[PDB]
């Protein structure tokens, strides 16, 4: 080092950039940290080595500070704090925009060992910069996609540290200026106040608003189970019901109408109320199709991996468009209308059971089931279909010299064996009778073993059970709804819903920061 | 009256236990189920009747029966070009079949899990 | 003991970015460990063995 120093060279050897795709522009300094050498690193710094860099890896560490954090060494971070003399301002961000905190969260893993140490260092760095900056916003710096590190937690599907960052204890010395998102008062056992800040559910896109839609997720079903959330949620629900059940009721009415309009519709009160029927249908139809439409718009045509949660949305849409289409071809007097109509009907009712989402708690199992069961059943249905088709052509071919002939027909005579109205009759008529019957018998056996396979399969699937995970699945299933009924109808029955949701004013003038605005929890 | 009798099983036998625990959860879940089953079958009922509205497959109740017998498996599924929208009619009740199936499956597993 | 090599190495990582020696596992030369386990191997349960990391990385690749 003293040699390169003595060289007086334009760029010392620390200015060297490691090659792309593995560690891109990674300093020997970064390498040093990677090697966990405190002394020589302190020297490199003392050699006048620099912070700001790009290391790429899968540990981004564009601020070497962050690299240190990733390595989980205090001494070195404090060494940055001190060494050489200056520190690396945490206020500095990388090319991804991701600040050290954001970085921590990125790398924040499930593994509760690693997760724990990360927590320790997280809060530690929090109080550190808070003791050193000391006053500036350490959190709240927008990432690439603008994100608080907490917001970043959500989108990245972070979990344990989300729990931590949410429920914190800092307090002394000034650490209560950070506030740790907590307070307590007027209780024998902890009657506590919570700071709903980025969670506020109206302002911009809340933590809730993130997790709800924007968030990709292996499993989001867990996160809404967090206390400072579900208290709020349930509250909002209690708050929100009557409008919900009303909307429900409206829908129901509409169905009634639709039904009558269909049933009492002749082969063409009185013609007056007939035209009324059709028109009313058309009105409902346009309404919904509008509603659901701008719903998608509001999703910006967001790629729906939410299908599992969102299928109802689609069903509405599809229903609606079929309805209005039906009436189109009514006025136009097209041949096929009532088939499309009644399809929209049948579907319509089938759509209804959506509003179970709210009422009952076994809806939970109905849904978890709905998820896995539909997946497995599809996989199944394809194969069933295919080989039955095989057998179809078999039978038809052997029959090709009364009439058991039509392929479709043959396939029916063969399908009715799975709902058990089937035949299996033997007749020497066919003259290869032997093999024909032998064959469909093979069919029977085969489709049986198939259904058995499926039955057990999905059975096993729920045998291994995360239990209240389902409960939570229901919980959020409800949450999405609440966040949607949060704002009005841009079908414009009521276009503008107020931002009237809000939080209690904060009681906290700790030190130089003089106030907040927040929420209340209880007991435990 | 007879159905009432089996009350006095309460005393005699010890598998009465499982018969009851079952009786509890099973009845709850079965009710929840039965409502939905009922409702959408009703939907399909009006569908079929409507398409049939131009021998007689007509009476709503009747139609609902012809459709119910698919769940105890005496049902029909016969195709006839008679109706002239035959295509869709049969297509529809086929949807029915599939649907009520996936439903019973759902229930079966559900309560199964409950006692798992 | 690194002449025996222990079938391992490591470099250029904050956490262990490692190199493996595929020797008798090489999947082409003669009959590989894979080629053995695949067919020749009698087994109560072979289903476990392919789950080993230095394998399934190779396999998936």
């Amino acid at each position: 080092l003293e040699i390169d120093r003595d060289s007086g060279n334009p760029q010392p050897l620390v200015n060297a950039q490691c090659t792309d795709e593995y560690y891109r522009g990674h300093s020997a300094l970064h390498i040093a940290i990677e090697k966990r050498s405190l002394q020589c690193v302190k020297l490199l710094v003392e050699n006048g080595a620099n912070v700001h860099a790009k290391a790429c890896c899968f540990y981004f560490g564009e601020l070497p500070l962050s690299l240190a954090a990733c390595t989980k060494q205090w001494d070195v971070v404090n060494y940055l704090l001190e060494n050489p003399h200056p520190a690396a301002s945490l206020q500095a961000q990388d090319s991804l925009g991701n600040t050290v905190l954001h970085a921590l969260v990125m790398i924040a893993d499930n593994s509760p060992e690693n997760s724990a140490l990360v927590v320790r260092m997280y809060d530690g760095l929090l109080q550190a910069g808070a003791r050193l900056c000391p006053n500036v916003q350490l959190e709240g710096i927008p990432n690439l996609e603008g994100l608080t590190p907490l917001k970043l937690a959500a989108k990245e599907g972070k979990i344990e540290i989300f729990k931590h960052i949410l429920q914190r204890e800092f307090s002394a010395p000034c650490q209560s200026l950070s506030r740790k998102f907590t307070e307590w008062c007027y209780g024998p056992v902890r009657v506590s106040l919570y700071d709903l800040a980025s969670v506020d559910s109206w302002e911009e896109n809340s933590v809730l608003e993130i997790i709800a839609f924007h968030s990709r997720s292996p499993h989001r079903h867990r996160m809404v189970v967090l206390e400072p959330l579900n208290k709020l949620l349930q509250a909002k629900w209690d708050r929100l019901i009557p409008r919900f059940c009303f909307n429900f009721l409206c829908y129901l009415v509409y169905m009634l109408i639709f039904t009558a309009v269909a049933y009492h519709q002749p082969a063409l009160a009185g013609n007056s109320m007939l035209l009324l029927g059709h028109i009313l249908i058309l009105l409902g139809g346009v309404y919904l199709l509008l509603g659901q439409l701008w719903y998608f718009w509001r999703r910006r045509l967001f790629i729906w991996i939410s299908f599992m949660d969102s299928y109802f949305e689609i069903l509405f849409l599809l229903q609606a468009l079929l309805t209005v289409l039906s009436q189109v071809l009514c006025f136009l007097a097209i041949e096929w209308y009532l088939p499309l109509l009644v399809s929209s009907l049948v579907l319509g009712w089938l759509n209804l059971l959506y509003y179970t989402r709210g009422f009952q708690h076994t809806g939970i199992y109905s849904v978890m089931i709905q998820k896995v069961i539909l997946r497995d059943l599809l996989r199944f249905l394809l194969v069933y279909l295919v080989f039955l088709f095989g057998f179809a052509v078999a039978l038809v071919s052997l029959s090709r010299e009364p009439p058991y002939r039509s392929i479709l027909d043959a396939s029916l005579e063969l399908f009715k064996f799975t709902i058990g109205m089937g035949e299996l009759a033997f007749q020497e008529q066919l003259r290869f009778r032997g093999v024909v019957l032998l064959l469909l018998l093979a069919y029977v056996l085969l489709t049986y073993v198939l259904l058995l396979n499926m039955l057990i399969a999905l059975m096993s699937e729920t045998v291994n059970s995360v239990a209240t995970d389902s409960w939570s699945i229901w919980k959020l299933q409800k949450a999405i709804s609440v966040l949607e009924m949060e704002n009005g109808y841009w079908w414009c029955r009521r276009k503008k819903q107020r931002a009237g949701v809000m939080l209690t004013v904060g009681t906290r003038p700790d030190g130089s920061p003089d106030e907040r605005w927040c929420f209340r929890v209880g007991e435990m």
